[PDB]
């Protein structure tokens, strides 16, 4: 599917999209809550993204994504945890959880999701424990079409069942997950998916938390070319974005 205008380098670094975002509460069920951004004005159902913080954090360390991924075309749902402490792979129960009630939303007459959604395409982001937790509910549920995970935390590094498209932003001076243990073995693990990595110079472990123009092109663009199927996203989202601040860059199976 396509939806909105064709893009540009200017209009995927600006803080939104052509879309005006709206929000509604996700009541905590078998999680701790949420906020659904979306678009009012998309002219079409779109697809849905859910986003898990990291220990000890809540939807505020996640939300920038909200509304920029929101004002590109998608339903964004950013979620607190049943506690600030769980770990990695209740994170991914939490998020599927919340992909799934959102879709269901959708089809709900009393809400303001109501005919707004599109259930068959849906992608997975997270910072921290919730990016270890994304690369997780990518392995589980290979329906997802696209993950793209910050900063990811996991104890564990073998991700190679993953079919799933996946954007690894990393941040090259995190002491919490240290690149050389966590972000790097990740990505190098995968083999069967389109696939990229992107690191911030210097990075500490909260480095993409904050509404970077390069990291928000991008992550509109691989949700875009692949939750949406959206080839004219293609270059943005498989291209080296040339950009100051960027230590690393590495791509696989993301071809033109």
């Amino acid at each position: 599917v396509q939806i909105g205008p064709a893009p540009t380098k200017a209009s995927l670094e600006a803080s939104r999209g052509p879309f005006t975002v709206a929000t509604t509460r996700l009541s905590a069920n078998g999680h701790g809550g949420g906020t659904i951004y979306y678009p009012t004005n998309a002219g079409a159902k779109v697809g849905v993204i859910a986003i898990v913080p990291g220990y000890l954090s809540y939807q505020s360390s996640i939300e920038w994504w909200g509304p920029r991924l929101a004002s590109h075309g998608f339903a964004v749902v950013t979620i607190d945890t049943l506690t600030i402490y769980d770990q990695p792979s209740s994170r991914s129960s939490q998020q599927l959880r919340a992909l799934d009630q959102v879709v269901a939303l959708g089809s709900k007459s009393t809400s303001p999701l109501y005919n707004k959604v599109d259930g068959s395409r849906t992608g997975v982001m997270g910072w921290s424990m919730g990016g270890g937790g994304s690369l997780i509910s990518a392995q589980n549920r290979p329906s997802i079409k696209a993950a793209a995970p910050q900063a990811p935390w996991n104890t564990t590094s073998n991700f190679s069942s993953l079919t799933v498209p996946t954007l690894i932003f990393a941040c090259q001076a995190d002491v919490v997950a240290p690149i050389l243990s966590h972000a790097v073995p990740f990505y190098n693990s995968m083999s069967r998916n389109p696939k990229q990595y992107l690191e911030r110079t210097a990075g500490d472990h909260f480095c993409f938390n904050n509404a970077n123009p390069t990291v928000g092109l991008k992550g509109v663009a691989w949700m875009k070319r692949f939750i949406d199927g959206d080839t004219r996203y293609t270059s943005f989202a498989c291209s080296n974005p040339n950009a100051l601040g960027f230590s690393s860059f590495r791509t696989e199976r993301c071809s033109l």
